[PDB]
C-alpha cells in the first residue's frame, strides 16, 4: 500500500514523500499526461506503468510483505500479486536514491502547461 511506499522512500531517500515526490514533473503524485522530465520523473512514470500492469491485486490497497537488507528493499511474498505490488515500489524507491545527484526543486509545483504529449509505457 502507499503508507510502505512511504516508508521505502524515506529510508532509501532521506526525504518525506508529500514534500518531495507528491508534486514534481509531470508523474509524480498529481499528473498523469506529458513526458518524463528527468529522472526522478521517469522512477514515477515506469512506477505508474508497474501498477497498471498490477491492475488486479489492488495496489494501492494490498499490504505485502519485505524487510530492508544490507541497503536495499527485499521483497519477502510468496503470494504472486503482492510481491508485484512490492517490486514496483521497490525499484521506484531505489530508482528515487540513484537520481539524487539530478534532483532539481524546479519541478516542484510544475506548471500543467509543461506537461505536454504522450509518452507510451
Amino acid at each position: 500500500n502507499l503508507f510502505q511506499f512511504a516508508e521505502m522512500i524515506v529510508k532509501m531517500t532521506g526525504k518525506n514523500p508529500l514534500s518531495s515526490y507528491s508534486d514534481y514533473g509531470c508523474y509524480c503524485g498529481w499528473g498523469g499526461k506529458g513526458k518524463p522530465q528527468d529522472a526522478t520523473d521517469r522512477c514515477c512514470f515506469v512506477h505508474d506503468c508497474c501498477y497498471e500492469k498490477v491492475k488486479s491485486c489492488k495496489p494501492k490497497l494490498s499490504l505485502y510483505s519485505y524487510s530492508f537488507q544490507n541497503g536495499g528493499i527485499v521483497c519477502g511474498d510468496n503470494h504472486s500479486c503482492k510481491r508485484a505490488v512490492c517490486e514496483c515500489d521497490r525499484v521506484a524507491a531505489t530508482c528515487f536514491r540513484d537520481n539524487l545527484n539530478t534532483y532539481d526543486k524546479k519541478y516542484h509545483n510544475y506548471p500543467p502547461s509543461q506537461c505536454t504529449g504522450t509518452e507510451q509505457c
